[PDB]
């Protein structure tokens, strides 16, 4: 149907905007601490601690499959990256501190992304 196509165009448009958001967020992680999933070979007990691992590569996979239906779902996954890190790692670590900085700087980006999704009406 034509209605189904219109919806798919909106989803495609949303995916385009989220791809830009993802690129902007990942630039706030120049150390690339959050680029890839935590290795279970190098951190064998990780899943005992963290029940829902997340990382930028995994987000990008879901994104290109148009698997984010709205901004909230995308933000949930970004929050997982930050929150997982701040639980597993102690305050005095380069990992924890990198997550704080990503959260603070990412807030700016997500604030205007929400305005754009609402304004252009992608959800």
């Amino acid at each position: 149907s034509m209605e189904q196509v219109a919806m798919e165009l909106r989803l495609t448009e949303l995916t385009r905007l989220l791809r830009s958001v993802l690129d902007q967020l990942q630039d706030k992680d120049p150390a690339r601490i959050f680029a890839q999933p935590v290795s279970l070979k190098e951190v064998p007990d990780y899943l005992d601690h963290i029940k829902h691992p997340m990382d930028f590569a995994t987000m990008r996979k879901r994104l290109e499959a148009q698997g984010y239906k709205n901004l909230h779902e995308f933000e949930e996954d970004f929050d997982l990256i930050i929150d997982n890190c701040m639980k597993y790692n102690a305050r005095d670590t380069v990992f924890y501190r990198a997550a704080v900085r990503l959260r603070d700087q990412g807030g700016v980006v997500l604030r205007q992304a929400r305005r754009e999704v609402d304004s252009i009406g992608l959800e």
